[PDB]
């Protein structure tokens, strides 16, 4: 609420949460059932549908980590939601990762001050809840997906004015660059709830003339959909 006119009772406690309003709408029409839309303020399209007889959500969040946080922190305290999984981009920084393949982010670095900010004493670590990240992670090998476990970098600013810096992570066990995951995982630490993030590169940071061809663009967002989906109703 303020953010979000639901009303209590539209929201399921599980939530898909891609960044962009117009995926969660294309999930909404071809991966749930009788799908209806409960928020259109700021334009940030929420639905709530059925998926194998689960009520489920999905919505989109913006980008970067103080307007998920807004988002999620409503979610959370508001329609109590319990388990939240973004689906989303991200560009690889790890040269032995390629276009099209899977990241399940175990942690989440960041360069944002919001975790510091609360936490200067410490490196704390943003994570995963675990029992999510091996249920997401089984299902993906299951199906033959190419996927990697690890970090990602929750990063500020897309725009990088060191982008060698970033791309050093990289041989440190650092996956992909994305701009969210660090600030719900966070959230999700907060009250004690649970949060994977998962993404799909659509670009190699080290290799720029990896190309991808938009029908295995969507071949690839439908392989990663059914994870998400699996893994958000598995109980």
């Amino acid at each position: 609420s303020i953010h979000i006119e639901a009303k209590q009772g539209e929201i399921a406690d599980k939530i898909l949460l891609p960044g962009d309003p117009l995926r969660a709408k294309f999930i909404a029409e071809n991966f749930l059932e009788d799908a209806v839309c409960f928020n259109t303020v700021r334009n940030m399209f929420g639905y709530t549908g059925t998926y194998k007889g689960h009520r489920v959500s999905v919505m989109g969040t913006g980008m970067g980590m103080p307007s998920i946080s807004i988002y999620a922190r409503e979610l959370i305290v508001d329609y109590g939601v319990k388990t939240l999984i973004r689906v989303g981009t991200a560009g690889a920084i790890n040269p032995d990762i390629h276009v099209r393949e899977l990241v399940l982010a175990q942690a989440a670095a960041t360069n944002s001050n919001i975790i510091r900010n609360d936490w200067p004493e410490f490196d704390f670590p943003q994570i995963a809840d675990f029992k999510l990240l091996d249920k997401a992670y089984h299902i993906a090998k299951e199906m033959d997906i190419t996927t990697h476990v690890g970090s990602v970098l929750s990063s500020d600013v897309f725009y990088s004015n060191q982008p060698d810096r970033n791309m050093a992570l990289g041989k440190l066990g650092v996956h992909a660059i994305e701009m969210e995951a660090a600030a719900l995982y966070y959230l999700a630490a907060q009250h004690n709830v649970n949060a994977l993030a998962m993404m799909t590169i659509s670009d190699n940071l080290n290799n720029p003339e990896e190309d991808t061809s938009a029908e295995e663009r969507q071949t690839t967002f439908t392989d990663m959909m059914k994870v998400g989906l699996e893994t958000l109703i598995s109980e």
